């Protein structure tokens, strides 16, 4: 558990070739950017990757 | 590259047993929480983990 303040442009790399920047700065909603490859076991919100990663993939398709 | 708005309590898992919540909500500075194990190749800001992960030296509180 590591809690580090952020609001500009972070850059962490967990796995073996990733890159996740937690922008932090934004109007009302903060646009968080998560850059990660589909090689390592990566799980996220269905809708999230459903609109960014894969255009409507769902469980089985 | 996946850009998803966030400001409440996210939860992504990249690797094989992690958990990073990009709080988003906060006063002036946004306290971002990155929960990740020291098993997979994870690299971050020296100072960051130096104060959270491994006690680089010491702190006054």
């Amino acid at each position: 558990m590591l809690i580090l303040t952020r609001r500009v442009g972070e850059t962490l790399m967990i796995g073996d070739e990733v890159t996740v920047t937690v922008l932090g700065v934004k109007g009302n909603q903060v646009r968080i950017g998560v850059n990660a490859p589909k090689e390592v076991s990566v799980h996220r919100e269905e809708i999230y990757q459903r609109i960014q990663a894969e255009k409507s993939q769902q469980s089985s398709y």
